[PDB]
C-alpha cells in the first residue's frame, strides 16, 4: 500500500467523491493526518456514538439510569430496528437502547434514546457544551440519513467528530464507569467489528460505529492500534460518490491498510 495520504487521493480519484479523515492520539490528541478534516459530511449512525455520550451524561447527572426500562408501541418503530421490534411485550433498558444502537444500528433504538435527550436540538445544545461548535444533528432517523449533496443538516467534520469522541472517551467529562460503557459499546460493534477483526492483522486493536447512506455517502470513526491497544481513534467519511457500496467499502479499507503499513509517523 502506499502512503495514507496518497491512498486517500487515489480514493477520491477512484471513487470521483468526496474523502475526508483524521488520523488522532486517543491519549494526547496529536492530529497525525488530516485530509479535508474541516469540511462537512453526513454522519449518519456515527452520531450514535456521540448520543449515547449525551445519554451517559445524564446518568452520571444522576438524571437517567441505565437500569431504566422505557415500554414503547409498535407506532414508534421506524425502518430497520433489529432488536428493539423484537422487545414490543416487555421493553428494553436505556442502556439495553444504548447497546442496540451503537452494536446493531438500531434505528427505533437510537430514536427513543434521542426523545430522552432533547430531540436533535438537545443532542446539538450538548455537543456544544462540549466545546464541540460544528457538528449538528437536526433531523431523527431515518431522514437524517439522506445525504443531499450540499445540505449542512446532520453533518459532522472529521476534526470535530475526532475531537469529540476523544472527549467523551478520555476527558473525563463522563465519570470513570461512563467512560468505560462507552467504550465497550464501540468494542462490541456487531455490523462491523467482526468482519474487520476477520481482515486486520494479528495484534490490531479496533473499536467502531459505522454510517451509510444509498445516496453515495458511508462513513467510520474507530480506535485503532497495533499491540491491542486503542492507540489512535481513526475518522472517515466518503459523499458524493456513484460507487457502489461494495466500492466504498474497499476504499475505506484501503485507507487503513495504508494507515497500518505505515503506522510510525
Ligand atoms: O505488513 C503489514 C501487514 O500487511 C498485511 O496486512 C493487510 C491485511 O491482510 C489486509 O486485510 C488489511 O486490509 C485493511 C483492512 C482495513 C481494516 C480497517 C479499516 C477501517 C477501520 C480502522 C480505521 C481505518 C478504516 O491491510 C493490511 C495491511 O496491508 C499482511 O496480511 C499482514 O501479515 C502484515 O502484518
Amino acid at each position: 500500500s502506499p502512503q495514507p495520504l496518497e491512498q486517500i487521493k487515489l480514493s477520491e480519484s477512484q471513487l470521483s467523491g468526496r474523502v475526508g479523515m483524521i488520523e488522532m492520539d486517543l491519549a494526547s490528541g496529536r492530529t497525525l493526518t488530516a485530509w479535508r478534516a474541516d469540511e462537512r459530511f453526513p454522519m449518519m449512525s456515527t452520531f450514535k456514538v456521540v448520543l449515547c455520550g449525551a445519554v451517559l451524561a445524564r446518568v452520571d447527572a444522576g438524571d437517567e439510569q441505565l437500569e431504566r426500562k422505557i415500554h414503547y408501541r409498535q407506532q414508534d418503530l421506524v425502518d430497520y430496528s433489529p432488536v428493539s421490534e423484537k422487545h414490543l411485550a416487555d421493553g428494553m433498558t436505556v442502556g439495553e437502547l444504548c447497546a442496540a444502537a451503537i452494536t446493531m444500528s438500531d434505528n427505533s433504538a437510537a430514536n427513543l434514546l434521542l426523545a430522552t435527550v432533547g430531540g436533535p436540538a438537545g443532542l446539538t445544545a450538548f455537543l456544544r457544551q462540549i466545546g464541540d461548535n460544528v457538528t449538528r444533528l437536526d433531523r431523527w432517523e431515518t431522514e437524517l440519513n439522506e445525504a443531499l449533496p450540499g445540505d449542512a443538516r446532520d453533518t459532522t467534520t472529521p476534526a470535530s467528530m475526532a475531537a469529540t469522541l476523544r472527549k467523551l472517551l478520555t476527558s473525563q467529562r463522563l465519570s470513570a464507569r461512563s467512560q468505560r460503557q462507552l467504550l465497550q459499546w464501540m468494542v462490541d460493534d456487531r455490523v462491523a467489528g467482526p468482519l474487520i477483526r476477520s481482515v486486520l492483522p494479528a495484534g490490531w486493536f479496533i473499536a467502531d460505529k459505522t454510517g451509510a447512506s444509498e445516496r453515495g455517502a458511508r462513513g467510520i470513526v474507530a480506535l485503532l492500534g497495533p499491540n491491542n491497544k486503542a492507540e489512535r481513534i481513526v475518522v472517515i467519511y466518503l459523499r458524493d460518490t456513484p460507487a457502489s457500496m461494495a466500492e466504498r467499502n474497499q476504499q475505506i479499507a484501503g485507507i487503513g491498510a495504508a494507515l497500518i503499513e505505515h503506522w510510525q509517523r
